């Protein structure tokens, strides 16, 4: 099931059990302390989406679309994005307000390359896994680095938010707030997990965190 | 070549050099200690197959078909609903099994609804930390999973014949045939197996390259490269 | 058994076979080179404890209690505000320490506000790449962190007595007691430790299975399995 | 020291102990089997440089400059548009090359638009699983990539001279100079290299610490620590 963790967040990302970040409705930024009794520290800045990777990589975008990378507070990286996901230093993707899709090049002076397609959310994993959903709710998995010249393969179902920590840990929520996890069977690809969430973050190590419409925060209790 | 390790085991699984478990003919459970002078510690419980992952995840099944996950606390094991005969854990997120009728199952991550059936028929399976999955059927035919890579037939047949298989990562795949001959994957599907000297009935191939096996008389071996 | 490695060190930390660091009695800092013929290179600075992670992260504290993180450039170290006496780095995201009054701290990832106090009292701590954390208190009592797993008491006591502890991953946990006796975790909380021949005063257990130690006379050892 | 391994190779790359590939003077391709008694299996195709990652990713270039990625199925290789002379694969997401005019390229993850030029001029490059990238230029000057860390000049020069370099992770960086002398990085940019006994013309340094090399007469060696 799910365990409630005190606090309020509107978007959340989990790269690993030790790297979990979110933003609240007001755009305040928080990182998970590892202490469930005192679970958040506020990190200076303002963001509306955030992507936290297994290796400690953290990227975010603000309401205007400005893009930032955490420097271990924030360095702006040129461009404009509306949603962002970071699975690792080398696998960072986002989408802009118009739905265009970009992947980070690793060159801060020329930081994005556009990837053909249209998406409204995206999840990028440490292992290179990339999944997305479009405005209508259609679901895609990236194949453009695997020889597919149409880049994306549609996977049945409908989701509004998605997160991929690894090939084997992919979760999303539909517009109704129903929660799904990928089965690993493209012909029968989702299994419903009880609960209601509006955003979700799935880590490479299996950790899964989510927030519901009211801002309540949950960690999946797999044991 | 192989280094002989003291003790007696019937099935074995290796996820990493620090997470290697086995079961003996009496169904006792043992974990490798890291010291070849005192290699095994008995973990309470009874199992007939076991899967141990690099991330620490350990799953097992017993003679009745009951399914267990190790909980790393003083309760030791939790029973997960269902019935399985063989099991393999590549990681927390990549756990597969085969039931007594040869049906194939993948763990869903929901203990309340824990398995989805994956099409096919197998007799042994090996799952890895990177999502890699290989299986063998009762006639010895060998398959690698493709159902998460857009293949509507779920599995691709790889030439050869094996009776047990293990695949802790895409790059470390090993099996044995019914005659106890040992093979490792070349990574070339058109020339897929290299014979390795020795004799084993079960094998465990870790994500980190460790390889452990057991032979028909209970003898235990670890692979030595240097 | 242990292989003796030349040189002299007082404390040691191993994150992986390629990231092993120590300090000597003079507070000089050394990094393992990967060649047992010329095993140490002195890194400029002065420290009394050090934590080295598999991901390359290295943290240290000096005799004054000052806290440093290695920056992997010609500046070498950056001072992080606060005071600590012992430190362990499992990864960039999992760094813990204990101060001179036994209070426990976890790194927040914000150098401007770097520590949160975790309830408890300890004298040594070992943090891993998977989030695993073990500690010991001054009476030798042993604890494993549970405060990120819903436990309002933050730690579970594990039977036994140790004075130094290291835990680079859930599956590779080692310690020494005040008499210099060496123990490794069995993974069974009801039968938790296996004695290992040898004698050490500090130990470092890597994510990849590497294990290094130092003895009371400064002697340095690496664990050999094969 | 080095262990000699049978066979003959001209260039080599090691991503992990289980993913090591090379090419010989005839441009034949070989993969390491894991058994030093029968160490190589020829993989069909022709290449002049190769990069093999810990995650299984393998890229290569041929004498014409054509670029290939291994597809782990019976087709073996897929050609990727462009021309390169040297290549290194740290992981699926971190692949770099140098073309015959010394221009530097990073893989974009889009086979239809596969390369972005990174400013600079190099003659060899080594990329790691953690994003680490090192290069050398034709005069032997050594650089480490900083262009993803806010540096508008993209590279920092590290003292010394090398002709081939490999960097499977931040903590395992090795090279050779034009005189075939072997060096490993100390992690101290002000005292950056340790000389290692032996003689090699190419080297591959894995994410897991494995190190392989080849010498001018085709001789193949693996580094042994214990
Ligand atoms: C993460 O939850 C936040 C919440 O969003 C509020 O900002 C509140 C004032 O602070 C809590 Se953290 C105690
Ligand atoms: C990440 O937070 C940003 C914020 O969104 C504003 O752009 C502000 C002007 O700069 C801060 Se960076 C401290
Ligand atoms: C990622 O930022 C994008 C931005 O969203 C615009 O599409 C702009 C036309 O292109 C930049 Se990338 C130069
Ligand atoms: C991922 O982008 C999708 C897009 O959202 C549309 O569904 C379009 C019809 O197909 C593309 Se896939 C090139
Ligand atoms: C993930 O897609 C879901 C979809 O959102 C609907 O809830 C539908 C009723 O079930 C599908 Se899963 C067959
Ligand atoms: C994660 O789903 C939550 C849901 O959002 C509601 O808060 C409900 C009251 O509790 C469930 Se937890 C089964
Ligand atoms: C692992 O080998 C075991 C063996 O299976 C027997 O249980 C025997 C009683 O003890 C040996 Se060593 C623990
Ligand atoms: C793993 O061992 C199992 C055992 O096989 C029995 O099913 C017993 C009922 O439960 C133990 Se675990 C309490
Ligand atoms: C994995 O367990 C299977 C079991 O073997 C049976 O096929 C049963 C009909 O379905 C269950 Se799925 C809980
Ligand atoms: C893996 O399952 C195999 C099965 O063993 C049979 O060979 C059957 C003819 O093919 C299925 Se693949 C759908
Ligand atoms: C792995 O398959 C083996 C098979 O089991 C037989 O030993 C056969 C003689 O050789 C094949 Se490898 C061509
Ligand atoms: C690591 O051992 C050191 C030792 O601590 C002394 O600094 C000595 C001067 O040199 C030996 Se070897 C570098
Ligand atoms: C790690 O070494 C430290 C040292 O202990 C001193 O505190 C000195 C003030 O700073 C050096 Se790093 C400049
Ligand atoms: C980690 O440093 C601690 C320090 O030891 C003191 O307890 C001080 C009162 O609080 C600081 Se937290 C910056
Ligand atoms: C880890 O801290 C321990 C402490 O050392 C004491 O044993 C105390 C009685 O228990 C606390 Se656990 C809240
Ligand atoms: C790790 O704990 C040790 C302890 O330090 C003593 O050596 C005691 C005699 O044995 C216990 Se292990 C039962
Ligand atoms: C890897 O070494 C090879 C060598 O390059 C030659 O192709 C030779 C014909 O066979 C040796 Se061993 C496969
Ligand atoms: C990797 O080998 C290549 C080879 O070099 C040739 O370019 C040929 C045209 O293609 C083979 Se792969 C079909
Ligand atoms: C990597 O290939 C390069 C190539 O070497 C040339 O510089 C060409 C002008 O640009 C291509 Se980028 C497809
Ligand atoms: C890596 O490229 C180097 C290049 O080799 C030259 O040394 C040039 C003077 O500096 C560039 Se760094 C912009
Ligand atoms: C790696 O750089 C080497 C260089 O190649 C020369 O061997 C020189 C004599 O020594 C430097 Se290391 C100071
Ligand atoms: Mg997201
Ligand atoms: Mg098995
Ligand atoms: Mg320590
Ligand atoms: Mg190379």
């Amino acid at each position: 099931p799910w365990k409630g963790i005190s606090g309020s967040l509107s978007r959340i990302s989990a790269g690993s059990v030790t790297n979990v970040w979110g933003v609240n409705a007001a755009n305040n930024i928080y990182r998970y302390t590892g202490d469930d009794a005192k679970p958040w520290v506020q990190i200076p800045g303002a963001l509306t989406d955030i992507g936290a990777a297994a290796d400690g990589t953290v990227w975010g975008v603000n309401a205007a679309g400005n893009i930032y990378r955490y420097v271990w507070h924030w360095t702006q990286i040129k461009g404009a994005l509306k949603r962002i996901s970071a699975g690792s230093r080398t696998n960072v993707w986002g989408v802009n307000a118009g739905g265009a899709i970009y992947r980070y090049t690793g060159d801060d002076a020329n930081p994005w390359v556009q990837i053909p397609g249209v998406l409204s959310d995206i999840g990028a994993g440490a292992d290179g896994t990339v999944w997305g959903v479009n405005a209508a709710g259609e679901i895609y998995r990236y194949t453009g680095d695997q020889g597919d010249p149409n880049h994306w393969v549609k996977i049945p179902g409908a989701l509004s938010a998605i997160s991929a920590g690894i090939k084997t840990n992919v979760w999303g929520v539909n517009s109704a707030n129903n929660i799904y996890t990928s089965t690993g069977d493209d012909k029968n690809p989702w299994l419903g997990i009880g609960g209601s969430l509006v955003d979700i973050g799935a880590g490479t190590d299996g950790v899964v965190w989510g927030v519901n419409a009211g801002g309540g925060i949950y960690r999946w209790i797999r044991d």
